[PDB]
């Protein structure tokens, strides 16, 4: 019967290791696992055991992947036909698994012989460890756990290397596929899915095994890629092909993203750049000064109604809070820095939130999404009310955000269960809370010692006050009101958030008994301050608070410190505050010490407090803008952002701008039209992946677009034909590839020509070999090919039969060539036309097929052609599945043409396809195609008006207007994107380093050609060697500099190095090293050695790029989460990333280029990863992120004006 394999993936089942095969975050049944499944289930057949059974598996073919789902269980059917000897493996009834399986009755063990490689005796002492080998793997996609972790050493090429055998027939296969894949250089997930021939045999399987050191069996693997050959231990695979598998989104982490810039204490005129609340306020005072004498919402609807006449106000007092006015603040980023100054003087975690009047506050919805993105943050809100009734209609909400309710009057003391609050907000924008005295005792009696009050109100004698005070004639009350109220309840005011119509978040603390603060100055160059703080640290009785204070050295990373050391052990209530004095330009004067503005400071007792040009404040985070950034550009592409999504479509700024490198053999030209084509949709809409096509292309680039028309550098009118990127605003083309667009043409009607005329000139004329008077059959004649097609035959006199999917396409045929007739026209949406072409041919068939249809389609189109006769595939369908064809049609003299016009952008002879267009140009048998136009911000339109099939002749993307001025004599919006120029070098200090390598081969990408890498020790592991190698022998003049930018006269070698390439464009600070500890362990040669390569690096760093690099457009920095937040044993880690955020923030003040990367915990490669921190696993809240979502968040970080961001993956 046919066989059953219950594949459950538990931790009991016989088969768990297959949970290891992870790709692409779905535990995918290996393709290995299939032929295992098969194997067993011929060895049962036959008697034998599978170990007692050599195999040979012939043309598998995997049709679809089969996911194992995390609890259940797969059923895999396997059906042999042992007199076909064939297989079947299904899921449902569903074909998973195809090919021959028998019994290998001669084995033959000079088969699994060791081919020799290419290049043999490399004389390389550096190979690919196992960890190194499944990083590279990793971030390729292929996420293979401890199981299908088998390759323990391969080199730098991967043709040769050693598996472990750990007695699994699966593993061991998939290790050898990987082996396949690892030497490979295309980018993304690669999964097999069609294999010529595997041969297994285990009697020599077991004899070419032998044991290490470590008592494990290993053998030996060689890939060859010339004879398409991976043979290992008895296992020899030929043919083995593999598939591009696209990343789910699903997979794709999604990045918290926020920029971390100083913002003054006290702040006045916020939301001034909303023009909304400006027209709001405006019609607010016109209603007012009428009834003294946008629309839509709460406030100006009761104004409308107030000016028409208790009752009203009445009714509407519940939708009033929600008035765009009155929660301009409530929606701002005042309340999120606010917020988060409260989180930042805690004790711990915990944070007890209780909330007064929320029935008309409505800070539920507001406060615990903003302190969602915190990772360690454990928030208690608390939504109370005098009515337990007016939190009814809030329910389901105060469901959403776990808030807790209770009841509490503000005239009355708040309950012992509301007591001993962290933080207490208020909204009395609309509430009334009565008599503001009692109340404001009420919840400072309320509030714990230190805690934070957070009230939003309206400030009499302004205009929304007053209208308010006016429309409501306890009540509206001035800001010196609130403030006299506030000293008389001692309540420290620590904040001010004053917007332009006068709305207001007043923070106060209730201050907290402390004796004589001890000042403790840590902007010593020589670190030896942290010896005293160890010292004022290492006592846990006494609380009395320690001030930090960095007068000097503006540029002091006091900043991370403090927040490293607020949640170690020691300190968390000790009041490790710091005291900064960063002053961003010479102009601002400073702050003396001794004053009273250091009274003021420790009377606020805010933990940050940095003195920047003038103002007081803090450090803070900021949600980013989601819109990507665009610039206006000359240069630019279209691209789906996201893959498969036609809605995604939108102009990216190109790399033919920063690059332009105009020489012989390349040409810049304009372009004017482009069109699409059905490869451009099959990339845009997923079904075709960007890698299928040839040609050296990145992960990052769009192919979007073949052909195209327009200008050229001189100013003539031409039109061109590129392999990709022929959609965008300017193309780099050889002029081998370039055609003159002739007088009468319109630079519209010419880019449709390039890709059908050629196609169809290279399928009949140069490999069809169409004689005048021959009888063809075109399909898809109302295409652009088809009609191509149909023009070159009508002008050599032949007989034509066109196959159409419609009567409009047969009449518009019919009008266009007058030569067809009735019975010149077929249906190509069934095989019918074959018929008709064999009834109107007398049975003998066409001489040449020009097929672009598959499958049945496709064997009919074969079944049409005569004795002599030419198939020529325009297709690809059937071509990339492989699917099988009858060879008897060659009984009939018949030759297959696989007719493919992309091997001319990577070979030649095409210059004679070219003649071939260009005298068709000029005889007039090349006539342009019928083009339906699109603008170029319509793009995405055109990209889904042509792929529902309607469409006839050829679609253009209208990039640029022609001008009727001449046929010899362009800025738009573009999303920006980084690109470099190839004339500049780039240094990344620390290079060779995790993240070094990966933002190396990303700028490589980007079009970065001189690259200098920074090592302490120069090249020592095997995956670095490999990735400078590939980065060398593809063009990149990468060169390893053992010069440290922790000494000055380093830092400019260094930047003399980077010259000797070119033009210093961009330095990237990535160098750090690791001396975590508890603040007891640290010492002051660990805090040295630590900041030399951040700190000090950094600061010569800028130095010498100030003073010997005007062309410096990149200044990007590497630091941690850790110094914007805080992260408990590194200290030194946080003191050094803030020190270098302050250098960027100094740089980019004075206009030069300045950027610090805040980065979490980075999942692919790094430092914390390879040690011991396999998979991604939750680190201090934040899980790592994946280096593709590092480095889309660098390149969308690039091209911002912010100093410095921060990104990171919530647990
Ligand atoms: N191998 C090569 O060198 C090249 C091959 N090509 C191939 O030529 C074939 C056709 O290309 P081309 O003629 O320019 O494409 P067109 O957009 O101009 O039209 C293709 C024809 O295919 C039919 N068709 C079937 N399904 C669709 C659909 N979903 N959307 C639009 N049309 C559809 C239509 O004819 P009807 O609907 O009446 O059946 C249409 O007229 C493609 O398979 C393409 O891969 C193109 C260039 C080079
Ligand atoms: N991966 C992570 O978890 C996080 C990383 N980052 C940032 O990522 C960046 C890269 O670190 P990462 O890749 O993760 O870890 P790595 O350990 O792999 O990279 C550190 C590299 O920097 C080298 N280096 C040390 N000192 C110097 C120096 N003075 N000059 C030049 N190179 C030096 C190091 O020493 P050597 O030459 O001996 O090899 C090592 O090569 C750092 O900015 C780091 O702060 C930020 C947050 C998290």
């Amino acid at each position: 019967s046919a066989a059953i394999y219950n594949i459950d993936t538990s931790s009991e089942s016989p088969d768990h290791y297959l949970v290891d095969h992870t790709l692409d975050g779905r535990v995918l049944f290996p393709a290995t696992g299939y032929l295992s499944i098969v194997w067993k289930t011929l060895a049962r057949a036959l008697g034998l055991g599978v170990e007692q059974l050599p195999v040979v598996f012939e043309d598998v073919v995997l049709h679809q992947a089969t996911i194992l789902p995390k609890t259940g269980t797969v059923s895999l059917e396997v059906r042999l036909l042992e007199a076909s000897r064939a297989f079947e493996v299904s899921e449902n009834g569903n074909l998973v698994v195809s090919g021959k399986v028998y019994q290998w009755d001669d084995p033959d063990p000079r088969l699994f012989d060791h081919p020799e490689s290419p290049t043999p005796n490399p004389t390389e002492p550096l190979f690919l460890a196992q960890a190194e080998v499944y990083k590279e793997l990793r971030l390729r996609g292929y996420d293979y756990g401890p199981h299908f972790q088998g390759i323990l050493e391969a080199s730098l090429e991967g043709d040769s290397g050693r598996l472990l055998w750990k007695d699994n027939w699966v593993s061991f296969m998939d290790t050898m596929l990987q082996m396949s894949i690892l030497g490979s250089a295309k980018h993304g997930l690669y999964l097999p899915t069609r294999v010529t021939a595997i041969h297994i045999d285990p009697a020599t399987h077991r004899q070419k095994l032998y044991t290490l050191q470590d008592k494990a069996q290993v053998a030996d693997v060689v890939v060859s890629r010339w004879l398409r050959v991976t043979v290992a231990g008895g296992v020899h695979i030929s043919g083995l092909h593999t598939e591009s598998a696209p990343r789910r989104q699903q997979e794709q982490q999604v990045p918290i993203l926020e920029k971390f810039c100083f913002t003054p204490h006290t702040e006045e005129g916020c939301l001034s750049e909303r023009a909304a609340l400006q027209e709001e306020l405006q019609l607010c005072k016109g209603l007012v000064q009428a009834l003294q004498t946008p629309s839509q919402q709460e406030l100006p609807r009761l104004l409308s109604a107030a000016c028409r006449l208790a009752q009203v106000l009445a009714q509407e007092r519940p939708k009033l809070p929600e008035d765009p006015l009155l929660s301009g603040l409530l929606d701002s980023p005042a309340l999120k820095a606010c917020l988060d100054t409260a989180v930042e003087n805690m004790p711990s975690l915990k944070m007890k939130v209780v909330e007064v009047l929320a029935g008309h506050g409505h800070l539920y919805s507001r406060i615990p999404g903003l302190l969602s993105p915190h990772p360690l943050l454990q928030l208690s809100y608390t939504a109370t009310d005098r009515h337990p009734q007016a939190l009814e209609a809030a329910q389901a909400e105060l469901q959403q955000h776990d808030v807790a309710q209770g009841q509490w009057d503000p005239a009355d003391p708040a309950p012992s269960a509301l007591g001993s609050a962290d933080l207490l907000v208020c909204n009395c924008a609309v509430a009334a809370l009565g008599d503001p005295a009692s109340a404001l005792s009420n919840m400072v009696a309320a509030l714990r010692e230190g805690g934070f009050l957070l009230l939003h109100t309206l400030l009499r004698g302004h205009p929304l006050g007053d209208i308010v005070a006016f429309l409501t004639s306890q009540g509206i009350l001035s800001q010196d009101a609130w403030e006299s109220l506030f000293s008389r309840v001692s309540l420290r005011l620590v904040g001010l958030k004053k917007s332009f119509y006068g709305s207001t978040l007043f923070l106060c603390r209730r201050p907290t008994p402390q004796d004589s603060p001890i000042f403790l100055p840590v902007d010593d160059t020589s670190f030896r301050w942290v010896e005293s703080l160890k010292g004022i640290l290492a006592d846990e009785d006494s609380s009395r608070p320690v001030w930090l204070k960095a007068i000097n050295c503006a540029t002091s990373g006091v900043v991370g410190l403090v927040n490293c050391l607020r949640r170690e052990p020691g300190g968390n209530r000790l009041r490790c505050v710091l005291l900064s004095n960063l002053s961003s330009t010479s102009h601002v004067p400073e702050v003396d010490p001794g004053s009273a503005e250091l009274q003021k400071v420790l009377q606020g007792d805010l933990v940050m407090n940095v003195y920047r040009d003038g103002a007081w404040g803090a450090f803070r985070h900021f949600l980013l803008e989601e819109d990507k950034p665009e610039e206006p550009t000359a240069h630019a592409f279209v691209s789906t952002l996201t893959r498969g999504d036609l809605s995604s479509i939108r102009w990216v700024c190109s790399s033919l701008r920063h690059a332009q490198p105009t020489c012989p053999g390349a040409q810049l030209c304009t372009v004017y039209y482009a069109s699409l084509n059905f490869r451009d949709i099959m990339l845009a809409t997923g079904k075709l992946s960007p890698d299928a096509i040839p040609g050296k292309w990145t992960s990052q680039d769009s192919l979007l677009g073949m052909e195209f028309s327009g200008r050229d550098a001189s100013g003539k009118r031409v039109m061109g034909l590129v392999p990709a990127k022929g959609l965008a605003t300017s193309v780099l083309l050889s002029p081998d590839f370039l055609w003159d667009v002739p007088s009468n043409w319109t630079l519209e009607e010419a880019a449709s020509v390039p890709v059908v005329y050629s196609t169809a000139y290279y399928a009949l004329v140069v490999r069809g070999r169409v004689r005048p008077g021959e009888t063809l059959l075109i399909h898809s004649g109302s295409g652009g090919v088809g009609q191509a097609a149909i023009a070159i035959a009508l002008s050599l006199g032949c007989r034509v039969f066109t196959t159409v999917g419609s009567a409009e396409k047969r009449a518009y045929l019919q009008a266009r060539f007058p030569q067809l007739d009735s019975t010149s026209f077929a249906n190509s949406r069934d095989t019918s036309f074959e018929q008709h072409v064999l009834w109107h041919t007398g049975g003998k068939g066409v001489d040449l097929v020009l097929n672009s249809l598959a499958e049945e389609k496709l064997q009919a189109s074969v079944r049409c052609l005569a004795t002599h006769g030419r198939f020529l595939e325009i297709g690809k369908f059937d071509l990339s599945q492989n699917h099988p064809l009858g060879m008897a049609i060659f009984l009939k003299n018949v030759t297959f043409h696989g007719v493919l016009l992309d091997a001319f952008f990577n070979e030649a002879d095409w210059r004679e396809v070219w003649a071939l267009v260009q005298a068709g140009i000029r005889d007039g048998v090349v006539r342009p195609l019928k083009c339906t136009v699109f603008h170029g911000a319509q793009v995405e339109d055109a990209f889904r008006y042509m792929a529902q099939g309607k469409h006839i002749g050829k679609v253009v993307v209208q990039v640029l207007a022609e001008e009727p001025e001449a046929v010899l004599k362009k800025l738009m919006s573009a999303i920006s994107k980084t690109f470099c120029p190839a004339h500049k070098s780039y240094i990344i200090a620390g290079g060779l380093g995790g993240f070094g390598l990966e933002l190396a081969q990303w700028l490589i990408q980007r079009g970065v050609q001189k690259l200098v890498l920074t090592s302490r020790s120069g090249i020592r592991t095997g995956y670095q060697a490999k990735q400078v190698r590939r980065w060398r022998r593809q063009g990149v003049q990468v060169q390893v500099s053992t010069s440290n930018i922790s000494s000055l006269e380093g830092a400019r070698g260094l930047i003399a190095e980077a010259a000797q390439l070119g033009p210093v464009g961009g330095v990237f600070n990535l160098a750090v090293v690791l001396r975590d500890g508890l603040l007891e362990n640290q010492t002051p040669e660990f805090f040295q050695d630590v900041c030399k390569p951040k700190y000090s690096g950094t600061l010569n760093l800028d130095r010498v790029t100030r003073e010997a690099c005007p062309e410096l457009d990149y200044f990007v920095v590497f630091s941690s989460v850790s110094c914007g937040r805080g992260n408990a044993g590194q200290s030194n880690y946080g003191f050094a990333n803030s020190a270098m955020e302050r250098i960027c923030e100094k740089r980019r003040h004075e206009g030069l280029p300045g950027l610090a990367v805040q980065w979490g915990a980075i999942g692919d490669v790094g430092i914390l990863v390879e040690t011991m921190s396999t998979n991604d696993t939750i680190v201090s809240g934040t899980l790592p992120q994946r280096m593709a979502s590092c480095l889309e968040v660098l390149d969308l970080f690039l091209n911002q004006p912010h100093m410095v961001l921060s990104s990171f993956v919530l647990a």
